[PDB]
């Protein structure tokens, strides 16, 4: 459910999104496309696990 950022941290609250690089509210993370990324740390989505 959440995905946590390995690198600088970054919670990926794929519910609450990250707008900054477009990606959405309401978006999963295995939904959150594949060059999206945190609005604070924006750390590389395949640093995602869940």
């Amino acid at each position: 459910a959440k995905y946590v950022c390995k690198i600088c941290g970054y919670i990926y609250d794929e519910d609450a999104g990250d707008p900054d690089n477009g990606v959405s509210p309401g978006t999963k993370f295995e939904e959150i496309p594949d060059d999206w990324v945190c609005p604070i740390c924006g750390a590389p989505k395949s640093e995602f696990e869940k």
